[PDB]
């Protein structure tokens, strides 16, 4: 309803999405250094320090292990009781949260250039060397090829073994993750502009051209459509074909992907300030003002209802027909999407320093 259920203060801002774990503890990292793990009722289970600002949202494995990675270059395995389990020494700051396979095995990488494959027991079962840092998760396919960007330009195809399947090159760094598509089509943007399209064989498909970098992953839509936004402002429909379907215009960069609600319609977010909802067909069936960039994707309630955080501080509830249902007011720039618990509470991190779980 809008209303606040409690807030949690951390010394800094948060960063990233908070992650609920099976029992309904929330867990979220801050820039103050904390790995935080709060109670439903908002009192503090535990913390857990590390050395320097916690960018990224942690992971929770099978077993209930907690992995976060921080700009002391460490990735962290911590117990449920808030408990080290191990740490794993990288040489720069760990940007994107980790992605763990089939085997257990954890897939990180690190602005020293490197992906590390960490064995569930902590010990190194292999890294990769790439030229730059590596600022977006892996992906891993269902042959249990391991997918990564690169900030040297190139989308890096890893065997389990660790050794290279293929790279491909694009012009610039590649900031966010890969999406494959049922058919193993990898899709993936590049500050370069475009949108590539690589087979399984690590030849080119196609690539799509739009005037700016594209800073998120794309969407792909039950029909195939890929949706993509760029920082040229649009967002891109592309058919399968690497043909453009249409695209919309936004006023400033499109900073974060697009979500697709249930009948279709696909939401965005832009620097411009508003909220789009884009019809199927590339119409705009209404907008939506905050006051300031929305930098993360928006949220789609089990009801409908689509949340956008604002860098004007607050975090919207939308209604599907572009009407706000309410918003919330927190005193600085909400950097990350929010995240829904199973009775309709709605978490998220606040530049302030707090954690909000929100009626």
């Amino acid at each position: 309803d809008g209303t606040e259920k409690w807030r949690f203060k951390t010394g800094k801002a948060i960063e990233a999405s908070p992650v609920i774990g099976e029992d309904g503890t929330i867990y979220v990292g801050s820039n103050d250094g904390h790995l935080y793990a709060i109670n439903p009722d908002g009192t503090e289970k535990w913390r857990f320090k590390t050395g320097k600002a916690i960018e990224a949202s942690p992971v929770i494995g099978e077993d209930g292990t907690i992995y976060v990675g921080s700009n002391d270059g460490h990735l962290y395995a911590i117990n449920p009781d808030g408990t080290e389990k191990w740490r794993f020494k990288t040489g720069k700051a760990i940007e994107a949260s980790p992605v763990i396979g089939e085997d257990g095995t954890i897939y990180v990488g690190s602005n020293d250039g490197h992906l590390y494959a960490i064995n569930p027991d902590g010990t190194e079962k292999w890294r990769f060397k790439t030229g730059k840092a590596i600022e977006a998760s892996p992906v891993i396919g269902e042959d249990g090829t391991i997918y990564v960007g690169s900030n040297d330009g190139h989308l890096y195809a890893i065997n389990p073994d660790g050794t290279e399947k293929w790279r491909f090159k694009t012009g610039k760094a590649i900031e966010a993750s890969p999406v494959i598509g049922e058919d193993g089509t990898i899709y993936v943007g590049s500050n370069d502009g475009h949108l590539y399209a690589i087979n399984p064989d690590g030849t080119e498909k196609w690539r799509f051209k739009t005037g700016k970098a594209i800073e998120a992953s794309p969407v792909i839509g039950e029909d195939g459509t890929i949706y993509v936004g760029s920082n040229d402002g649009h967002l891109y429909a592309i058919n399968p074909d690497g043909t453009e379907k249409w695209r919309f215009k936004t006023g400033k960069a499109i900073e974060a992907s697009p979500v697709i609600g249930e009948d279709g319609t696909i939401y965005v977010g832009s620097n411009d300030g508003h909220l789009y909802a884009i019809n199927p067909d590339g119409t705009e069936k209404w907008r939506f003002k905050t006051g300031k960039a929305i930098e993360a994707s928006p949220v789609i309630g089990e009801d409908g209802t689509i949340y956008v955080g604002s860098n004007d501080g607050h975090l919207y509830a939308i209604n599907p027909d572009g009407t706000e249902k309410w918003r919330f007011k927190t005193g600085k720039a909400i950097e990350a999407s929010p995240v829904i618990g199973e009775d309709g509470t709605i978490y998220v991190g606040s530049n302030d320093g707090h954690l909000y779980a929100i009626n």
